């Protein structure tokens, strides 16, 4: 599995190139894995992945929550990996064929797929939560090795970890701004994803260092 | 929304030159183009403005928005800043995530299309069972534009029943995926067509043929 420095992944959702680069650079000594999503990509272009690689020694996880039909999913994954992303996050709710399409491209292109099971926001309780365990089991059956689960619901994150097993890689968003606790989350997840708590802080570096200090024993 | 010939072109070619050329070849048959991530991630968001400058067509950004409320808001803002007239959002992530999109759309004078049930086989695993409820959620939220499957006319009909005749419904799956244009238009206001047109030996002839088959509609 990828070796995530300090078990901390930066969710860089600033939409300004200058600010995104500044903040990422300031926390560079604490994080070597950055999650880049659509807020930044749709604002600055896919070349932002190239710029981050050039400026920082960081792995890039493209958080595109791929959720289309198989044919379109394949195209999205191809374009994303072509741009330099190490991995891509895919939704499991659209079904097995849609996930398989992503896995096939990742396999042929030498990259990785992360399967998003349950989400961290309140709305996730309406439809996603009830299908989450099955989505996770589907991922295991499909050979998925990387997963995403909610920091906001430790009880659910714990069950997801059981389903996927100790060998699978699990990252989790929701700590900080959304209310999740870093320490408790790391009891189940290999790494935590943190965005606003860091990038909106007066001193992002101090914020990142503070989070790391609170989980030093882990 | 007034869609010319009840036909929306799904421009999923991933090369700017080909995308512009093919769209130009069928421009006389359409005035609404659906641009998704295959083209946007390959050529950039500036492609949307290029389409509006060259064709003056309506642009529906098919981004299957499916994130938390906060991120959904940012995605919608970036998308409308690029000139998209509407955006397609997944309903599966819940009401709060859809509301986030509705708010930005209202603020920028755009429309949100709620994707209920999808057209591919995998949609039967989790989406189909929640589709009716997702549609009712749309009604409760005041959503007026929806997306339903051409590949399952019975499901498309049910969606139409739930949202009513006043709501706008567009439907993908006609052609390549097996759906029938005419049958789909019994329930949807407009059909989305991609490969059957953009992968045809003669895109213009393909579009003309589809329109000829639904002439009475
Ligand atoms: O269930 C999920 C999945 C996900 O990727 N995310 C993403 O994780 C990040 C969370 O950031 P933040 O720490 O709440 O600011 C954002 O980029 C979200 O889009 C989430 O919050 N919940
Ligand atoms: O359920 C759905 C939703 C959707 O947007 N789409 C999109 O509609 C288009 C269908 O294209 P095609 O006519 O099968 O080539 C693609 O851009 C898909 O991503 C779909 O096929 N099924």
């Amino acid at each position: 599995v990828m070796d995530v420095m300090n078990r901390l992944i930066l969710a860089m959702d600033l939409m300004n190139r200058d600010d995104a680069l500044r903040v990422t650079g300031e926390v560079r000594e604490y994080i070597d894995t950055v999650k880049i999503g659509y807020p930044l990509v749709l604002s600055e272009g896919m070349d932002i992945i190239a710029e981050f690689r050039k400026r920082f020694g960081c792995r890039i996880i493209a958080d595109f929550k791929v959720a289309d039909i198989p044919e379109t999913n394949e195209k999205i994954c191809r374009a994303t990996f072509k741009a330099g992303a190490d991995a891509i996050i895919v939704h499991g709710f659209p079904g097995a064929d849609s996930v398989r399409a992503c896995l096939n491209v990742a396999e042929e292109m030498g990259r990785e797929v992360f399967l998003l099971t349950e989400m961290s926001h309140p709305g996730a309780e309406m439809f996603i939560q009830g299908a989450a365990d099955e989505i996770a089991r589907m991922g295991v059956d499909l050979g998925v090795k990387n997963y995403v689960g909610p920091s906001t619901r430790p009880e659910r994150l714990s069950r997801l970890r059981e389903i996927i097993g100790q060998d699978s890689f699990l990252i989790s968003p929701g700590a900080g701004a959304q209310g999740g606790d870093p320490g408790e989350t790391l009891r189940f997840a290999d790494a935590i994803i943190v965005g606003r708590s860091i990038y909106l802080a007066d001193n992002p570096a101090a914020a990142a260092a503070g989070i790391i200090e609170s989980i030093k024993d882990l």
